[PDB]
């Protein structure tokens, strides 16, 4: 079992995703995979959008203009959405976390949005019950 749990949490204007991890050592090799990702592509997640938690959680903190662009927010059509910085950043995470595509909406490299995902309202909704993915 290397499941993972998704859930969207807080409050609108500080929302987040808590992602879950069965064990710390599976929390640890997607974190490695993530951070080597970033750094080669320049995008600085030394600190924000990913926080870990005890135990086996990694948080995807808010985001917050002008502190921080990356992280979690609330959209115009209620969505919870995570801007990643870069499309090439979003599409590995999301590939690494087992969340495909048709689970939300993923605008393409040169399109607005191309840094960001967005979840189906019917998929995941703020303190609603979380997805579990790579089962």
């Amino acid at each position: 079992d290397s499941s993972i749990s998704i859930s969207a949490i807080g409050n609108v204007d500080s929302p987040m995703i808590r992602i879950t991890f069965q064990n710390q050592t599976e929390r640890e090799f997607f974190l490695n995979k993530i951070t080597d990702k970033a750094k080669s592509l320049g995008v600085n997640i030394s600190t924000h959008p990913f926080e870990i938690k005890e135990p086996n959680m990694v948080l995807i903190k808010p985001s917050k203009y002008p502190d921080n662009k990356l992280g979690c927010y609330i959209s115009k059509n209620k969505e919870i959405a995570i801007n990643f910085g870069r499309t090439d950043f979003r599409d590995f995470v999301l590939s690494n976390l087992g969340v495909g595509s048709h689970l939300g909406t993923c605008p393409t490299k040169n399109e607005t949005g191309n840094d960001t995902f967005y979840f189906h309202q019917e998929n995941l909704s703020l303190n609603g019950p979380a997805l579990s993915v790579n089962t």
